[PDB]
């Protein structure tokens, strides 16, 4: 109750959040009083969510916050429980205590299971890295008792357990954000190789739990076989990092593509100025590491070009080859890593690959135009109209579905809003495996 002026005090603070952050305050008087209820206002700011990195993998993964909510815990539990309803293993057995080198064996009693575990549910697996009909990974026929994984590292490695090991501690750490109603009704979304697959499996999620987890371990052993190669095991590919390089940032972004003239290799992912990826056929890690070290011998910018490179560079390719088969690299304005693949060189990896398998589970009635701002990688925003930047990708149906479409109905809801996006989904999750 009020009248015109002799004035007041009150008391202040953050409530909860509903969806939003919460208020708590009432206003009352010189010894603190009290009428007309209380005021709230949730007043939150521009938020902005992303993902991880498939780089920073460890023993412990979030395996506390598995104990904390029930929330957390179910939904480590539920793929759990359908891995061995498909493959038979726990992966909380994995990541909770590391089966180090001497990894699972698959014990896996040919009893009412043989059917899904030693049979169908695996040995259907096909690689188009070669000639197109490649099952992978034999000696899985009809009986072949325990089939039976190693790593010499722990398990927590090999790109096959960690994948779907990763996506699901930071999903169930999202969920419990999730439960307190931390979330406003749009926000960013970001992914980095692999937060790009927990992007719309994370927050506005439009497939299950279980068809997340296959889809990765598929993807995970998939980029192992993307290269036949060292019946022991050694790579011809590779990933290194640089410096910027004396002033730099489009110097090289050019002379990387004069190498690419005799041999052949790429960049990775463009992540910073002062952080970059080249994707390494095996000698450049060797070869070109003395012609991007002949640069940090004083050169800045000067004058007009085309009396210019790799009559200095190949020089130095051709010197080592004789060197070793398969060498070991070095520093020097190159710090290196420790991959065995690509990230775009793939090119021909998709059609019936994971282009194939995407069709099975993450087919019709995947949302609304909720995800207008998944701004997936090698992308921009997400609009669904003429996106015509999709095909300067990898063309396929993104010529069969665009200028052969373009209005060809009455551009509804119902489905006409729902297919659209079902097939550059589909689309903008095909060539992620390449095209970094």
């Amino acid at each position: 109750v009020l009248p015109n002026t002799a004035l007041k005090t009150s008391i202040q603070h953050v409530g909860m959040i509903n969806g939003r952050k919460l208020i708590k305050f009432e206003t009352r008087n010189e010894d603190d009083v009290v009428v007309l209820t209380g005021e709230a206002e949730i007043e939150q700011p521009v938020t902005t969510f992303v993902f991880t990195g498939q780089g920073s993998q460890e023993q412990g993964m979030g395996m506390d916050l598995y104990k904390t909510s029930k929330a957390a815990q179910d939904v480590w539990n539920r793929a759990d429980n359908h891995f061995k309803d498909t493959y038979g293993f726990s992966i909380l057995d994995i990541v909770i205590n590391n089966p180090v080198n001497l990894t699972i064996h698959f014990g896996g009693e040919k009893g009412k299971r043989i059917r899904e575990n030693y049979s169908a549910m695996i040995f259907e697996t096909i690689v188009d890295g070669k000639l197109k009909t490649e099952k992978i990974f034999k000696e899985i026929n009809e009986h072949s008792t325990s089939y039976t994984f190693r790593s010499e590292k722990g398990l927590l490695s090999a790109t096959q357990f960690t994948q779907p090991a990763l996506t699901l501690m930071e999903k169930a750490a999202f969920e419990d954000l999730k439960s307190k109603g931390l979330i406003p009704a749009d926000a960013t979304f970001a992914g980095h190789s692999l937060g790009e697959y927990a992007a719309l499996a994370s927050l506005a999620d439009v497939m299950s739990i279980e068809s997340l987890v296959e889809v990765v371990f598929y993807r995970g052993m998939t980029m192992q076989v993307a290269v036949p190669r060292d019946e022991l095991g050694r790579s011809n590919y590779g990933m290194i990092a640089i410096n910027p390089g004396r002033v730099a940032a489009s110097f090289s972004q050019e002379a990387l593509q004069y190498v690419v003239e005799r041999v052949g290799k790429r960049t990775g992912w463009l992540v910073e100025i002062v952080n970059y990826n080249v994707e390494n056929q095996q000698y450049v890690a060797a070869g070109d590491l003395r012609a991007l070290d002949t640069v940090t011998n004083v050169l800045n910018f000067i004058k007009l070009q085309k009396i210019d490179i790799i009559e200095l560079q190949k020089s130095l390719s051709l010197e080592e080859v004789e060197g070793h088969l398969f060498e070991i690299i070095d520093e020097a304005s190159k710090k290196s890593a420790v991959k065995p693949r690509p990230l775009k060189l793939e090119r021909g990896f998709a059609c019936i690959p994971l282009v194939g398998i995407s069709v099975p589970f993450h087919s019709t009635y995947l949302m609304n135009g909720v995800k207008p701002f998944k701004s997936f990688l090698k992308k921009n925003i997400i609009k669904e109209n003429v996106k015509v930047a999709r095909l300067a990708g990898k063309y396929i149906p993104n010529l069969t579905a665009k200028p052969f479409q373009v209005t060809k109905e009455y551009f509804q809801d119902v489905y006409d809003l729902t297919g659209s996006e079902p097939i550059k989904e589909i689309i903008d999750n095909w060539e992620k495996y390449e095209q970094s």
